[PDB]
C-alpha cells in the first residue's frame, strides 16, 4: 500500500502560543477542496520539533477527522533521531487514525548506513501502515544512501519510498534506475516537475499550503504524461517557489499564508521567528503575481 | 563574566543490558578527574543524549556533579534542544541537579534564523544563573551560529561567556577573538586543539580525552602556560587519534576504543547508533597502538 499523489505539508497556525484548532481544520478542508491527494500533518512545515505529544496527537486527529469521506491521506510525520522514539511515534500516530507516516532521517545524531537500516527496520516492524522515508541531509546532517533507501523498500514491506530534500536530481535517477518500482516523493517544490518526469510518483510540497491548485494540478499533469503543462505549472511555480525558501521553511511560508488571510496571527515557536522586513517585503511582492484560493 | 574552561571531555555514556552502567559511569569520570582533567562533559553529544531519557540524563548529572565534588573539576551539563521552551527547561533541570554550567548545542534540524538563535539563547541565559557555553557545530545541526550572533550574545547575556566550536573553520576562530577577545572560545574538534588554543582559546570539550586523558590535559594546560613548543607536540602526536575517532560519526569510534582499551565492558550504543563496521573497527585498534592509554 503506498500514498502518493500531490501532497501537503501542512503549517502550524498559533493563536496566542497555542494550536489553533479551528484554523488547521479549516486548513485542511481548503486543501481537501483543491484537488490535493493527502495531507501531512506535524511535519517540517508543521514546526514539529517545537510541538508537544498532545498537540501532534490533536493535529494529526484533525486532520485525520477532516479526511474521512474523501480520498485524501493522512501521512503523519513521526520521525526522530531516538530509535525507541521513533518507533513510538509510528505507533502514536498509528492509534490516531494516520494512513501512513513520514519519518525523517535521525538529525544530529549522523547515524552511519547500517544504523539507518537498523532505525527504520524498527520503526516499519512497528506498524502495518506504510512508512514514507524522509531524506534531507541540509536539515539533519546525514544521508540515508541510495543503497540503503533500495535496501530497507525491499526488506521492509511498509517502506514504500522516500521523501527526497536534496537537490541531487543525479540520486533520483541512481534510486529509480535501480528499483522504479518504489515512490519516490518530491520534498523540494522548485524541482517537483524534474522529480515526477523522472517516474516520481508525488510531491510533499510547502507551495501547496498558499496555492494548492497549482500544485495539484502540476501533479497529475505529469501522472497523466502531459510533461508540457507540468513543466509549465512548475516554471510558472519557481519564483514563489525560491521566495519561500529566502529564510527557513516554514517562515515564509507562514508569512504567506498570514498575508493571504489563510492564518490569522503570525505565530511561530522559538526558535522559529518572523522574517526580516525584508523578506516580508520580498515575500509579499511574488506572491502578489499568483492567484491564491480562499477558503 | 563567571567562566568554565580548560580540559574538558565529552563524556561518552556507557551501556549495559540497553541501560546506563552508573557504575561504569561513575568510574570514567574519576579516571578523567585523575588524569588533570578540569570538567566533564556529561549527556553531551558523545554521551548520546538525543536518546537518553529524561530521568537518565538527570542520573548522569548528577553522578557526575556527586564525583566531582571534593575536586576542582567543574560538570559543564549538556542541555541543548531545538525547542526553546524545552531547552529553558533542560538549562534550569541541569542547575537543579548541581551542574556548574551548561553547554547549549544550537538548534538542529529546524535551522533557526541568526535572530531566531540570539532569543533562543538569551531565553536560556535568562532562566539560570550559571555560566552557559554555546555550542556551534553546522555538520551536526544544519545551522551556524555566526560571529556577529555569538557576539552579540556574548554581551548581551551575562552568563553567556564563550562558544564551543565544532565547525572546521580556524577563520571564524580569528574571526571571533578578533572582535570579541574577551569570550572564551573552546575547541570542539580535537584534531585542531592547539590551533585554537594558539590563537586564545581557552579550553577543549574532548572526545579524544575519554581515550587519552593525561595527554588532552597536558596538551591544554601547556597551551594555556604559553608553553605553544609542548602543546603542539602532543596535539601533532594525538593528530593520528584524533582523525580516527571520527572515521565513523561520533561516538561510534571513541566507544569502539574505550571497549578495545578493556575501559568498558560491552560495545553498546542506542540505535540509530550502533556498532562500526568491522573494517573501521580493525582501523581503531590499529591506530591505538601508537598510544599509552591509561587504566584505572
Ligand atoms: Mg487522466
Amino acid at each position: 500500500n503506498i500514498i502518493i499523489g500531490a501532497m501537503t505539508a501542512l503549517i502550524t497556525p498559533f493563536k496566542n502560543g497555542k494550536v489553533d484548532e479551528q484554523s488547521y481544520a479549516r486548513l485542511i478542508k481548503r486543501q481537501i477542496e483543491n484537488g490535493i491527494d493527502a495531507v501531512v500533518p506535524v511535519g517540517t512545515t508543521g514546526e514539529s520539533a517545537t510541538l508537544t505529544h498532545e498537540e501532534k496527537r490533536t493535529c494529526i486527529e484533525i486532520a485525520v477527522e477532516t479526511c474521512k469521506g474523501t480520498k485524501v491521506k493522512v501521512l503523519a510525520g513521526a520521525g526522530s533521531n531516538a530509535t525507541h522514539e521513533a518507533v513510538g511515534l509510528a505507533k502514536f500516530a498509528k492509534e490516531h487514525g494516520a494512513d501512513g507516516i513520514l519519518s525523517v532521517a535521525p538529525y544530529y545524531n549522523k547515524p552511519t548506513q547500517q544504523g539507518l537500516y537498523e532505525h527504520y527496520k524498527a520503526i516499519a516492524q512497528s506498524v502495518d501502515i506504510p512508512v514514507l522515508l524522509y531524506n534531507v541531509p541540509g536539515r539533519t546532517g546525514c544521508e540515508i544512501s541510495t543503497d540503503t533507501i533500495i535496501k530497507l523498500f525491499r526488506d521492509c514491506e511498509n517502506i514504500y519510498g522516500v521523501k527526497e530534500a536534496s537537490g541531487n536530481i543525479d540520486k533520483c535517477v541512481d534510486l529509480l534506475a535501480h528499483e522504479p518500482r518504489m515512490m519516490l516523493i518530491s520534498g523540494e517544490d522548485a524541482i517537483n516537475y524534474p522529480i515526477l518526469s523522472n517516474g516520481g510518483k508525488g510531491v510533499i510540497s510547502v507551495t501547496s499550503n498558499l496555492l494548492p491548485d497549482m500544485i495539484s494540478a502540476l501533479t497529475h499533469f505529469a501522472l497523466d504524461e502531459n510533461y508540457k503543462e507540468a513543466k509549465k505549472i512548475n516554471d510558472e511555480l519557481y519564483n514563489i517557489n525560491k521566495i519561500l525558501f529566502c529564510e527557513s521553511n516554514p517562515i515564509p511560508i507562514k508569512t504567506a499564508m498570514y498575508l493571504a488571510g489563510l492564518i490569522e496571527s503570525l505565530e511561530f515557536r522559538l526558535p522559529l521567528c518572523s522574517p526580516s522586513k525584508e523578506n516580508f517585503a520580498k515575500i509579499e511582492e511574488v506572491m502578489k503575481k499568483y492567484k491564491i484560493k480562499g477558503f
